């Protein structure tokens, strides 16, 4: 009835607690301490966070709760604008957007992007068969560098040749630095920091309406969400998305897809390499499904016990690991808790995805099998992708995309732990495991 | 591209008098033994390929590849069951249908709320037995058959069978195990118009109608009630397909209800009959069991928490079902031209048949011990390889009462365990009855009371 609160700091309420280098981490902590929910203040402002599926079933009532954005997603958007993933709901260019770039991203969709993520995934493999014998692999880099030039050439028909460089394309530069910048602000001489800002945001927009405005005088097509969001029309307001807004959606699909898939990769390949029965299957499965020289989509969509790895790698570090909401009008949470109008809740998926009600005394264990029968997992138990109409639209490509390049990795290669890696998340604005390395020998299978 | 072995024909009548046996599915093992992974069946206007191999059948249950076919068996099931969950083509409506609204009712969490209705039936068993003079001996499958349908019954649609209180079943389920006795009959008829079996037919529609003018009425009791209890069949009146918002007909419902007892009740009160012998056999096994059930179940009665911690119990049930798979096989049909194995093209339609005990044999998956009886060998299932291990079928096919089976066969076995030791007093040897599943016939114990109290 009455919610329990972490410890405070004066005047600063709670929020030095999150004045660390991993707050997910802290609040996870917390959460075990104080259980399905708590409060969280600091100055001029309230949240409560959530960790039970009994709560946080209820704040995925679409009637009841809409998305909130967050401080950190208010940052982002100086440079994602009224982009898909830092527009409110009500925003006209949220609804007009989502209409627009649905059917870009379906499970059909995929059949248009696969020979795009192909290429890129081929690249990869390459540059792993090509090390010599003293060399390793670091695997959330090389993972990046991956996810990047993938949302680039499926997202605009743009090669950023990550996998020719050390210092990556100037757009990567610029748009990894306003990331920092905006997670940097959060916990805040900074007139340099103002001036680098603004110069990223510039070097970002260039780039992008360049190539809109190259595309739109060529008039060429391609298999690119580019060519969908020129040709498409909103059926409601019967409009297409303005220049502008379309630049937020390119730019948001680099920032929003590339390092959640990155770390989704790292982390299977990490929890791969502490299993080793489960390594077994899942290379078992790549083995025998990926028959020819490069995979099709027929034969992605046959590696079950893959995606069954990616979706217990998910569970366990879900790397956009928090979506926020707010009350839409006064209601009572689990009958218990009573809200008003305009209350915040964030919901803290790691911890969602360890209530032990749902998936047992054994939560920390990496056991792909959890996954064997979708029908066996309850209703918003499971949310790496978040909720509802503000659900992940990326999801189908981020899947496909792994479970494709996961597939190749185990196929080519044996993983060595030559150093003994001990795991360290690393807090972004989502999350990876840092220093992550690892030795490859080929099993010597062409391409 | 290999041609597959092929047992041994009559004629006209190609394979089909191999299955003129009381053991088809022990018969059918054999012939596995003999022909290994892969092989041919031939009947009149139909084939399939049994298979055994966990190679194989692991290519099997690709959904992307072959989907659910209804054995000849199911076909003459359906003419009581209907198009109920287990008798259903996946591509019928009422498949999907019935799939969205009842796979709620079956979930992990729906267990709690049938709980104390379980625990109802095992307290009677468990009374009935602590009430058996020294002179007497249990009935093992008999006693185990009275605990499932009653369970069932009460769980399903707040019906009670009764079964502790009578040696002649309810008139339902006479009639219920006559149908499927005809059904099973009719496999190995070569000539199934001989006027012989005119009083077959004549009886088999009475039967029908015995099983749909009990359930019918209950139904129509309900609707006209209004009453809600903790029951399969409330969850079927008031369910609303997702997708559409519709609910089941009446008369699906009364196919799903036909089906939840045929599904159900044999298949689990085997598995429980068969446990019980394999603890008599591996008394080591049998002590580990039963310091499990004496150290969680603390209580008078057992709670669902409890259950869910009778870890080793529930490993003892799935080696049990590993050995001795209650519902022996499924069968499967291809969606399109596709070549198995590597050796065997397949042409679109064509059937294949999953001899489960066979492919739970396979001692390139369990290694040279495979027929003892180790429950520790599940311990981890990521140690054990894709779909070597189906008792429940495969995939969107797969058991949807899997849950309700070892929720409640968990709970029972952890009951007799704390209550008894049990003595062979016969010395009894494995004898395997066929229906249309597998059970142990004339296996019967003595029980020695420990005293503790309910
Ligand atoms: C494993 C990979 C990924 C994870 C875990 C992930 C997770 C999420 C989550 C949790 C949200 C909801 C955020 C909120 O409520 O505030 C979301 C939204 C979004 N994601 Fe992803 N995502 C992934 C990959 C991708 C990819 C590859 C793309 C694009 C190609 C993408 C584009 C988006 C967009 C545009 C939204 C906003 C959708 C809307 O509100 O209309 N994501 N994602
Ligand atoms: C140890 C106990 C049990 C075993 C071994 C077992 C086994 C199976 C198998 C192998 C199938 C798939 C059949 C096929 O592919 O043709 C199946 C389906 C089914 N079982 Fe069970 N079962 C058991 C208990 C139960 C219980 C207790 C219920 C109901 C309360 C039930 C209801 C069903 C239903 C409705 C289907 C059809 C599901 C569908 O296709 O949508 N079973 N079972
Ligand atoms: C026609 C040939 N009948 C010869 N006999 C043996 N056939 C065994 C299978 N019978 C099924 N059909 C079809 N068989 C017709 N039954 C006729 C009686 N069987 C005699
Ligand atoms: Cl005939
Ligand atoms: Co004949």
């Amino acid at each position: 009835k009455e919610m329990p609160q972490p410890k405070t700091f004066g005047e600063l309420k709670n929020l030095p607690l999150l004045n660390t280098d991993k707050p997910v981490q802290a609040l996870m902590k917390i959460a075990d301490e104080l259980g399905e929910i708590f409060k969280f203040e600091a100055p001029g402002r309230v949240t409560r966070y959530l960790s039970s599926q009994r709560l946080i079933k209820e704040a995925c009532d679409e009637s009841r709760f809409d998305k909130n954005l967050s401080q950190a997603l208010k940052f982002v958007r100086d440079f994602a604008g009224d982009g898909l993933a830092t527009s409110w709901t009500h925003e006209k260019n949220w609804k007009k957007a989502h209409n627009i770039l649905l059917p870009s991203f379906s499970q059909q969709a995929m059949k248009g992007y696969h020979a795009m993520m192909v290429d890129i995934a081929v690249q990869l493999v390459q540059k792993w068969e090509r090390l010599n014998a003293d060399e390793h692999i670091e695997v959330p880099e090389d993972m990046t560098r991956l996810t990047l030039d993938t949302i680039g050439l499926c997202g605009f028909n743009y090669r950023f040749n990550s996998f020719y460089r050390d210092q990556p394309h100037p757009f990567i530069t610029s748009m990894v630095r306003a990331l920092d910048e905006a997670m940097n602000k959060l916990q805040r001489a900074y007139d340099e920091n103002k001036r680098q800002f603004q110069e990223d945001i510039k070097v970002m927009n260039d780039l992008v309406d360049k190539i809109i405005a190259d595309r739109k005088a060529s008039g060429e097509q391609s298999d690119d969400l580019l060519t969908h969001m020129l040709n498409g029309k909103d059926p409601e307001t019967g409009e297409p998305l303005d220049d502008e807004n379309i630049r937020y959606q390119i730019i948001t699909f680099l920032i929003a897809g590339h390092e959640t898939t990155s770390g989704l990769l790292s982390f299977a390949l990490y929890f791969l390499g502490k299993n080793p029965h489960v390594l077994q299957k899942a290379a078992e499965e790549a083995a025998r499904v990926l028959v020819d020289p490069v995979p099709s989509y027929k034969q992605v969509k046959q590696l079950k016990y893959v995606g069954m790895v990616l979706n217990e790698a998910l569970r366990l570090w879900p790397t956009a690991p928090a979506f926020s909401l707010y009350a839409k009008e006064d209601t009572v949470l689990g009958g218990e808790y009573p809200l008003e109008k305009g209350d915040e809740l964030s919901v803290l998926i790691p911890q969602l995805h360890r209530d032990k009600t749902i998936w047992g005394d054994d939560v920390e264990e990496f056991r792909p099998e959890r996954f064997e029968n979708p029908s066996a997992i309850p209703q918003h138990a499971f949310k790496p992708f978040g909720n509802g109409q503000r659900a992940c639209i990326g999801q189908q490509f981020a899947l496909h995309e792994a479970t494709l390049v996961l597939g190749m990795m185990l196929k080519h290669f044996d993983f060595e732990d030559h150093t003994n890696y001990e795991l360290d998340i690393k807090e972004t604005l989502t999350l990876k495991p840092e220093g992550f390395v690892v030795k490859a020998k080929s099993k010597k299978i062409p391409l």
